[PDB]
């Protein structure tokens, strides 16, 4: 099976026996795909373990994938598991559950019910700058994905349920940050991905990758707490109370984790650059004179914002990898892929791979300029994928994460602390991170 | 009147305006004449009343950006008013305030990347057709009216791009479409209509509820029965796609409203297109070189006559280059305007609630305080070499700021493929009858006196 891409006479680096090219991992998934993606060119093709990965940097190929063929070829990403009861996720459901749940949470971020969520969010924008304040008028560097991950734990929490608990040493922050572990070195995640093949013996031996007591404390939550849980209600008076709870799961996951790590890497440039924070400054109190409180349409005005936020979701995609597994011999592009093959889009080596983009190791938020942004290519820069199964909360962070940097900039500026990490050094582990947490100073204006 | 003396308070300069039609006589030579001697008389800013509406013209590129980009959405929102229009009023270009800004966010994913990306092969059909019905009026020798081929192609890209329906069979030269959208408007300033209705702007409400419209009933039902026509669909997602599925679903698009966006994309696609590809054939057959320089570059890029991508009409320098200065010689805009919503004072100039801010395009394109020799059509100062010495706020043919124009790319697209696959094939020559110099309307819109009539001959 480690003959494939010799057949399709597909290069990529050689495989080991049973491993495949695993080994590879050691710098991680960024480093590998950017060492192959100069090797190799523009098609390539690896193993991780038994599973062949034909990784595609084609625009057009790419736009097949995501967009085209995607209902009918490309429809699941990689299997897996063990994951229980998870199996009913949107993000791990597969064919017809996948459509049936895709649809039915589509209406949590339509342009009225994301418009309901902004007077429940300006509550915690206040207590946010209240409790840097407060680490601001003394001299402490501040872990900023701490103060960003609270933020981010109640903003969800709200805007899916309701509830004021969050904003210190919160129970849902403390579960849901070792809710998964990635940790390539780990045995477990290195062999049941490698030699996949005993992933039936834990699944009908009700073993499962996620924590057992993580697991009961967000299934007994959801089932004590119109949002994102009276959409799902309506509908259930097929949808059964075990695949509710791994909706909520996936949401508070997504909307404390994803946030909170983007906003240190947002924080992490303005402090690296700080004519891109004066500048951003002067644009905030423009739209908003006298710290007036932002709302649904100021955000969206702002265009140096969104150059921002766009500008540093390419240098740190949070993904890394876009993957389809193709389910049917297929013919894409002039290019022949079986069945069983994931085809795998590297997101983080497009992002910087010099045909695309001029000087991309270096921080520039003018390539999202109105006049520079036709020269983007919508199938390269892909920070929230592509096609019909996309990052569904895209609308709903992208607005979550500009009104935090909008009500932050308005009275506190952030300069390095020494101690912060220059450069800022991505985890070679597994998930995107940084090594050390960002600190930085926070002044008061 | 009491209007007529606000620049004197304010100290701003201007031509002494006439009792009811204020300065509105020495339009005689058009409104770029005007523009031109007013910027030679006075300076930086001038001011001059259109009847009893004052107008005060801006030439500084921070005063300009202010206007159009920073104070867009807070005071400098909308246009001159326009009527009467009746539901006409409706359209993305004469809405106002919310209405303007729920269909500018409505109509922006019409013109994306990937959209635009989905059009060459669509585009790429009519481009032979344009090539057949070219190489006819060149197997004979006669001159060819390039208005006339130019808009039967800017036609059927904008009716199957925006729509999917293909109304121009390989011409089909009478179409109904072309002849009715011809003449949906023609600003002509020595018809009485268009000149008493802004001596007497108090009829505009009287003309509406008489149900008069600027544009012709005949070419409104024509337009309107045709969206109506094309509404069934029972395709990918298009301009009708965009306007229906919102429609199916505040809330929402009309039926009234979704054909008043119709027939502006109808006239901008045909009108805008045929025009400047007139005025870029008419420098490239007066200047050899440039053509000849042109060719050598599309052939480099394209070679053995290979169909035109979306990648290779970007990689084109020269073509972008020729492109640009022919907008800069022949802005078809010529003005930009923006109406004062409030007491402002922008760069250190107060403006005061109701007057017209207006930006002299035309003019500010050939101040030699800003180019060398702006008479003559050299396409070099476009080059990737000495971009560095022009302003984005001196040369706006698409305008600025977030009311510029929706279909710039989209424009820029079309004439640039059109451009391809003709100089692919054909090379333009005068012959005479040919208007040299080419003398522009001294009338309302920037049109040539002449038609413009070339001698085709081929490769
Ligand atoms: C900066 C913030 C975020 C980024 C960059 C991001 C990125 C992504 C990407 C790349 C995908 C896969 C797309 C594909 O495979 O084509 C995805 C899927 C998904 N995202 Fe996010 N995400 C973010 C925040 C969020 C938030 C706040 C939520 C809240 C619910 C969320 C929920 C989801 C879900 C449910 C899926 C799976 C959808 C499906 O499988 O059909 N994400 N995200
Ligand atoms: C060479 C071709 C074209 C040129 C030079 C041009 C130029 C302009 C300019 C200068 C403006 C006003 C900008 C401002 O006031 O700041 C405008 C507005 C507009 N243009 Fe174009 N245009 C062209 C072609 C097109 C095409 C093909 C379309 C197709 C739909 C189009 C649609 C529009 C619309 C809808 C507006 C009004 C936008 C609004 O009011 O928000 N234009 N154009
Ligand atoms: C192997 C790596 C480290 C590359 O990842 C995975 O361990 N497993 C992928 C699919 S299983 C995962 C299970 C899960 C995790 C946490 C909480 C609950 C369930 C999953 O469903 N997470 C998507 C939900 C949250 C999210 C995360 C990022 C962006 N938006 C949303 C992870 C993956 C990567 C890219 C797209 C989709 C899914
Ligand atoms: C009368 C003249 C031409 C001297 O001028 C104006 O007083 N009327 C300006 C704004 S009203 C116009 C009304 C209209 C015309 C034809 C059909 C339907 C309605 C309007 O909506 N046209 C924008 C739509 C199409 C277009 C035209 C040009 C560039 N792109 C797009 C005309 C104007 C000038 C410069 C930029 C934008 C508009």
């Amino acid at each position: 099976s480690h003959g494939l891409f010799k057949k399709l006479g597909i290069p990529g680096p050689t495989p080991l026996p049973f491993l495949g090219n695993i080994l590879s991992y050691h710098k991680g998934f960024c480093m590998f795909d950017m060492e192959c993606h100069k090797k190799y060119g523009k098609v390539w093709g690896f193993y991780d373990g038994q599973q062949p990965v034909l990784a595609i940097t084609d625009p057009d190929m790419i736009k097949t994938v995501l967009v085209k063929e995607c209902y009918s070829v490309f429809t699941n990403r990689r299997p897996f598991g063990p994951v229980g009861f998870m199996k009913s996720a949107i993000s791990i459901a597969e064919d017809e559950e996948w459509k049936r749940l895709r649809s039915l949470l589509s209406p949590t971020f339509t342009s009225g019910k994301l418009k309901e969520m902004v007077p429940i969010i300006a509550q915690y924008g206040d207590v946010l700058v209240r409790n840097l304040r407060r680490e601001a008028e003394t001299g402490k560097p501040v872990t900023l994905k701490d103060v960003f991950g609270a933020y981010s734990m109640d903003v969800i929490t709200s805007t899916s349920f309701g509830v004021n608990i969050d904003s210190p040493q919160d129970p849902f922050v403390e579960n849901t940050k070792k809710l998964l572990r990635f940790d390539f070195l780990d045995p477990f995640f290195l062999s049941i991905t490698v030699f996949p093949f005993l992933i039936p013996i834990l699944e009908v031996l009700n073993i499962c990758v996620f924590p057992r007591e993580v697991t009961n404390f967000l299934r007994k939550s959801v089932k004590r707490m119109v949002d994102f849980l009276q959409l799902m209600i309506d509908s259930q008076n097929a949808l059964s109370d075990l695949e509710l709870v791994a909706q909520s799961i996936i949401f508070i996951f997504a909307g404390y984790e994803t946030t909170s790590s983007v906003l240190s890497f947002i924080m992490y440039e303005l402090a690296t650059h700080p004519d891109v924070q004066q500048k951003l400054q002067e644009e905030i109190d423009a739209v908003l004179p006298n710290k007036a409180p932002p709302t649904y349409d100021t955000v969206l005005q702002m265009e140096y914002l969104d150059m921002v936020v766009n500008e540093t979701l390419r240098l740190f995609p949070i993904a890394m990898r876009l993957e389809r597994v193709c389910k049917k011999d297929v013919e894409i592009n002039g290019m022949f892929i079986p069945k069983g093959v994931v085809v795998m889009i590297p997101s983080y080596a497009l992002h910087r791979d010099p045909k695309y983009w001029t000087e991309p190791e270096k921080f520039l938020p003018e390539r999202f300029s109105a006049k520079n942004a036709d020269n983007i290519d919508p199938y390269i820069y892909t920070p929230f994928g592509s096609g019909p199964r996309n990052c569904i909360g895209m609308r709903f962070a992208l607005m979550n994460m500009k009104l935090a940097l909008i009500r932050v900039l308005q009275n506190f500026s952030f300069k390095p602390c020494k101690e912060t990490q220059i450069p800022l050094k991505l985890s070679l582990g597994g998930l995107l991170q940084p090594e050390k947490p960002v600190v930085l100073k926070v002044e008061s204006r």
